């Protein structure tokens, strides 16, 4: 796959950004650079044993000038290192924010053409969440340690050019092989990552759908069916890792056993060349200190080359967004700002066919008027052309052909900030965003005081239920409104619109939950505050539009007829045709516990185990050699040093086919280890969250996008973490106590001395550990909210494109993250000092050590040779253990991630979903009866919103459950399948409380269809065949022609498979509730909860569809709800009131015999506005 260059990355730097990654490349290779000249000089020194040995008189004192020198050593090399890491680290902050801001800011920017074609909320989420991160690591003190280690290598290639230059030139001839291995491991890494991307991409999708939707995936039982998905989605990932961690340890193995067979080499060489005289000693000793560390700084700096690689592959897929340029705008030609503005749009031979589908031509030489003051309607068939009209003028889409006109020029030459700000449109459906009402309200308007708000409100008949919740205008609505009434969100919208106050009103399908008087009140205003304004109006209801000038009716192709109401009556037309249908209609210690959680492949993690301490032998071991070599080289051995030096590189060739032995059995160990324990988090983590009840989910911070980030980004840390602190924690420690037990061998009193400054390292990285990790936690609660914004905003790009909003958005956004800036400022701070401190610590010691064992020399025993073998080894392994403090901060971010793990799989449910002993009963009766239940939401546990109310539904009846003001219309069928709990009182569906009675079985034999259905984002035929799976194509196609869908359907080309799209876009309200309507059916359950049903139906089907539903409640129990007061002919229980309490239902003949009531008034209301 297509991967970004390693240089574009840092394409988000200013001058200031440029000036700190200078100083951080300077700092890194002074830091790099000191030890190998610093070496050369100490070679005076390890020349001891013909430099100054003679008199010990002046030994002590060299010695103890050395280690002064070691000690200055010390604090250029802290001072250094607080440089490098700090300005790295900042630097790299501030890009990655700025990175953010700009992908935001493009992804925003892209028509609704780009989101219907290829983008998910979740595709768009997961690309917020990890790749950020991933880049932020990329350009982080990585490449300071990069730099460091290539400066140290380089710096001992020039040492070694100095002293004999044969030596150096086989060390410089060894870059070939680890160039190769370098350039294989990238390649490879690269492409297992952006495989690995993609796996993980999909999954993250299926989750986010799976919750977002609960009531839906409740209703028709189906969390086994997501868990298979997911677990299904992220079966690739384990050989993609697999073959990642195998290539891992290869590349390490092949540049360590590159690196010994040159050892070898150059130790054989350098015998010879000694044996010749050409060289002498410290010269050599140099040399081969300096190709020591030149490979090991390589062996070190692999790991920084794999996370450059990953780096890049997540770069490119998030630059290829950005720079995608937008759709058309070449808006600003001649008309930049046209005072003229009066409406009256111009249709003219305008064709359109949607990208989707371009071979269906949803017009076909369209014209119509809308004349200026004149309230123009829109009416049609269910799926004609009606919305399409409005997406067409608010430029979503292009016409292919012809040219649409706002009365002076095309609507393609305008400003699209100028047009979208003149027509207030109203969707069919509002999607209110989750915050506070008056902040929705203040959507229209940004600048509107208090007053204005609330005029606006009482106009659109809002101010009663506001002013009556407990906060008052404070109160959330929660993601999309779930939380808040149907006709209450309808409201709202309607005042969001009033406040804009547009010259042209777009009246969608709007003003359907408000029953009788709502709708009323809602319409005075209109005709009290629009006079005088292009107005069209699209309203499926015919007494809505009764009082209408100009009726133009929408048909295939091209409208028919542009009449008044009687005048079109008279031909009879098409409109008259509505009209006569309608007629005739109505008559602590978590981390064991995780450790203990990968129980089942234990000998993995032995045999890992194992190689990480037998790898943790080896590296203590070639100083030991190295010190035995250069003993023998200053005794010279003119006997036997040819018998000594090929023993030597034997060992050498043996170390290094060892090694890569060693390096290859612990790194594919611990990456199945790794990718089996992610893989088990990740189920158990999505099972538990699945056994959650739905309240959990109506708070504030458990939101769809937020908990699909925080499962994105946790399970990721939980690997990262376990994978490289297990690795290098085992191998540090071993080798560290290999070096004391070597020091322990030849003397006793100064490695007490050694060992006696452990305390002092450990403490520091103590602290280390304890400071990062407080700020740490408040950053990723930021991050996850900027996300849960993003993908908020991306959910509901067409409200956003209609009411300008982008500012807003990035206000937000920006408001978020300008906390995190700061506090990395002093986190990096804190980090380089703490750095530094650690480093001057470390290599104090050692020159304590020097200077005990001269003292300890001037006063006899323990000469020269035991105390300078003890220093090259502590030497050696420090330098090699100078890794974990490095690692430390990246792996400790995660540290929080793993509570967060435990404490959602923590958390038991108080709805248990099957209890797994719970009287599993199948044989349903359907007689379902309340007893004194009284209820009030957790959100606002002060409304109390159900009273001392009982109403029973006998098997094979109906309900009515007329709600004009929204009671208990849908509070009551989220009862009969419980979401909630009752306060007081019970409810029983067979006679016995169903908190007894076990959930899959009951919901199984029972189901509903939502007032508002969202179909799922795959074909018509896996939407249907969503409720009783295991269901062939006949049955299917059956559901379909029953359900009165088999007719659209089948007009579609590519029958039962057209992909539908996110939350049920793409297709038409009423053809999503014939699709609904049929999976319901095709699931046939005992108990039908049905509901608002004739909501985006009123068309030629009407009568189909309730006739077919008629025909289905045959033998069946209903809980239907209607305001519509049309389709509740079933004369049964109509339950007149639910305001709070209950008031005698009796039967729908007998109120309509019965004097006075509220569904008298409601059907009087109706015929009034009839
Ligand atoms: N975003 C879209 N992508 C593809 N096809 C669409 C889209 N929106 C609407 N359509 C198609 O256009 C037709 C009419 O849709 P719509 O305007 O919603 O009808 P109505 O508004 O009368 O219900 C539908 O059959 C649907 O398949
Ligand atoms: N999930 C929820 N969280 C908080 N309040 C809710 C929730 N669902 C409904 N309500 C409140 O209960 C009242 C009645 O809602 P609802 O049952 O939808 O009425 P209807 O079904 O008659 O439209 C509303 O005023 C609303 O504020
Ligand atoms: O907002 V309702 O149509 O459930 O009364
Ligand atoms: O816009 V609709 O004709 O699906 O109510
Ligand atoms: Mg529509
Ligand atoms: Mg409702």
């Amino acid at each position: 796959e297509q991967s970004l260059p390693f240089f574009k990355l840092f394409s988000f730097a200013d001058k200031f950004d440029y000036l700190l990654m200078f100083v951080g490349s300077l700092g890194a290779i002074v830091h790099g650079s000191s030890m190998p000249v610093f070496f050369l000089l100490f070679g005076q020194m390890v020349n001891g044993f013909g430099k100054n040995q003679m008199d010990l008189h002046q030994m002590v004192h060299e010695v103890s000038r050395y280690s002064l020198y070691f000690v200055y050593l010390g604090l250029v090399v802290c001072f250094s290192s607080y440089a490098e890491i700090a300005c790295w680290m900042y630097s790299g902050e501030r890009q990655v924010a700025a990175l953010r801001k700009k992908y935001l800011e493009a992804v925003l920017k892209q028509d609704v053409g780009f989101f219907d074609t290829d983008a998910r909320t979740g595709d768009i989420v997961f690309s917020v969440s990890t790749d950020t991160l991933l880049v932020q690591d990329a350009i982080s003190e990585k490449v300071g340690n990069f730099i460091h280690y290539l400066s140290t290598f380089l710096a001992g290639l020039v040492v070694g050019f100095v002293s004999a230059w044969k030596l150096a030139l086989l060390s410089v001839a060894v870059i070939p092989g680890i160039a190769f291995a370098g350039g294989l491991y990238a390649y490879t890494l690269t492409g297992i990552t952006s495989k690995s991307r993609e796996s993980y991409a999909n999954a993250g999708v299926i989750a986010e759908q799976a919750i977002a939707q609960v009531r839906t995936v409740y209703s028709y039982v189906g969390e086994s069916k997501a868990l298979n998905a997911y677990s299904d989605a992220i079966q690739y990932t384990l050989k993609l890792g697999y073959k990642a961690g195998m290539a891992k340890g290869l590349g390490l193995g092949c540049t360590y056993g590159i690196a010994c067979m040159s050892w070898a080499l150059v130790f054989w060489y350098a015998g010879v060349f000694i044996r010749n005289g050409q060289t002498d000693g410290g010269k050599a000793f140099t040399a081969i200190f300096s190709a020591i560390v030149g490979g090991m700084s390589l062996g070190q700096s692999f790991s920084n080359l794999g996370a450059f690689s990953k780096g890049k592959a997540a770069g490119y897929k998030l630059m290829e967004i950005i720079n995608q340029r937008p759709t058309i705008i070449q808006d600003p030609l001649d008309g930049k700002c046209l005072d003229q503005v009066h409406g009256n749009i111009e249709f003219k031979d305008v064709t359109f066919s949607y990208p989707s589908r371009p071979d269906v031509m949803i017009f076909r030489n369209f014209n119509i008027f809308f004349p200026s003051g004149k309230t123009v309607a829109v009416v049609g068939g269910s799926g004609s052309g009606k919305s399409t009209v409005v997406s067409l003028i608010e430029r979503f889409y292009d016409p292919n052909s012809g040219q649409i006109l706002l009365d002076g020029v095309e609507i393609k030459t305008l400003q699209l900030k100028f047009l979208r700000e003149q027509i207030g449109l109203v969707n069919q459906e509002p999607a209110l965003f989750a915050t506070t009402i008056l902040e929705n309200i203040l959507y229209g308007k940004p600048d509107a005081t208090m007053v204005e708000v609330e005029a606006a409100a009482s106009a659109a008949n809002a101010h009663s239920f506001i002013t009556l919740l407990p906060k008052g205008y404070d109160t959330q609505v929660g993601e999309r409104g779930v939380q808040l009434s149907g006709g209450q969100k309808q409201r709202i919208a309607i005042a969001r619109a009033m406040l804009k106050d547009p010259k042209i009103l777009l009246l969608d399908e709007a003003t359907s939950a408000l029953d009788a008087s709502s709708e009323s009140i809602v319409q005075e205003a209109l005709d009290r505050v629009m006079v005088g304004r292009t107005t069209v109006v699209v309203a499926h209801r015919l007494c809505t539009i009764r009082n209408v000038d100009s009726i133009a009716v929408i048909q295939q192709g091209q409208v028919v007829e542009t009449g008044t109401h009687e005048e079109l009556i008279a031909k009879s037309g098409a409109y008259a045709s509505l009209i006569r249908f309608q007629e005739m209609v109505g008559t602590e210690n978590y981390f064991y516990r995780l450790l203990k959680l990968n129980s089942p492949e234990w000998p993995y993690s032995i045999m890992g185990a194992v190689g990480s301490i037998l790898s943790g032998f080896i590296g203590p071991t070639f100083a030991i050699v190295m010190s035995n070599m250069i003993e023998v080289f200053y005794y010279t051995d003119y006997d036997s040093m040819e018998r000594k030096t090929k023993e030597y590189v034997f060992i050498y060739i043996g170390a290094g086919l060892y090694a890569v032995g060693a390096y290859l059995i612990q790194h594919y160990f611990f990456s199945i280890m790794g990718e089996n324990l992610t893989t088990r988090v990740r189920r158990m983590m999505l099972s538990a969250i699945l056994r959650n009840e739905v309240g959990w989910f109506d708070e504030d911070e458990h939101n769809s996008s937020l908990i699909a980030a925080r499962l994105a980004t946790d399970a990721a840390d939980v690997k990262s973490a376990i994978a490289e602190r297990i690795s290098v924690i085992l191998q540090n420690m071993t080798s560290l106590l290999t070096s004391f037990i070597v020091a322990f061998i030849v003397e006793w009193r100064v490695s007490l001395l050694i060992l006696g400054t452990f305390p002092l390292l450990v403490l520091a990285n103590f602290a280390q550990q304890l400071s990062l990790k407080g700020f740490a936690g408040d950053t990723a609660k930021a991050h996850a909210k900027t996300s849960m914004i993003a993908g908020e905003g991306v959910s509901n790009i067409r409200t956003v494109a209609a009411f300008n909003a982008q500012s807003k958005i990035l206000s937000l956004f920006c408001h978020e993250l300008r906390v995190p800036q700061k506090r990395s400022l002093y986190r990096s701070q804190t980090s380089g000092f703490l750095f530094g401190l650690s480093q001057l610590a470390l290599y104090g010691s050692e020159a304590l050590i020097l200077w005990y064992g001269a003292h300890l020399v001037s006063k006899g025993v323990s000469t020269f040779s035991k105390v300078i073998k003890v220093f090259v080894v502590l030497v050696i392994t420090a330098n090699s253990v100078a890794e974990t403090v490095s690692l430390a901060p990246e792996i400790i971010r995660g540290g929080e991630a793993v509570g967060s793990v435990f404490s959602v799989l923590d958390r038991q449910t108080r709805i248990d979903p099957d209890d797994a002993d719970a009287d599993p009963v199948e044989t349903i009766r359907g007689d379902i009866e309340f007893r004194h239940v009284d209820f009030a939401y957790p959100s606002r546990p002060d409304v109390m919103v159900f009273r001392d109310f009982n109403l029973r539904i006998r098997a094979g009846h109906s309900q009515a459950l007329v709600g004009a003001s929204g009671s208990g219309k849908s509070s009551v069928i989220a009862m009969i399948e419980r979401f909630y709990d009752p306060l007081a009182g019970k409810v029983m569906i067979d006679g016995k409380d169903i908190r007894r009675l076990n959930l899959k079985s009951l919901r199984l034999k029972i189901g509903l269809v939502q007032q508002e259905p969202a179909l799922f984002a795959a074909t018509i035929f896996d939407n249907i065949a969503y409720g009783k799976d295991g269901a062939t194509e006949s049955e299917v196609i059956d559901a379909a022609r029953a359900a009165n869908a088999h007719g659209f359907i089948s007009g579609l080309p590519e029958g039962y498979k057209t992909p539908v799209g996110e939350r049920g876009v793409q297709l038409s309200g009423g053809q999503k509730q014939r699709i609904a309507i049929a999976r319901a059916v095709l699931k046939n359950p005992t108990v039908l909860l049905l509901d608002e049903a004739t909501s985006a139906l009123d068309a030629e089907s009407e009568c189909v569809l309730q006739e077919a539903l008629e025909r289905l409640m045959r033998g069946r129990t209903t809980v239907v709800v209607a305001h519509r007061l049309s389709t509740i002919r079933g004369v049964d229980c109509i339950g007149v009131i639910q305001d709070g309490r209950i008031v005698e239902q009796g039967s729908h003949s007998e109120l309509v015999s019965r004097p006075e009531g509220a569904y008298s008034r409601l059907l009087q209301l109706q015929t009034h506005r009839i």
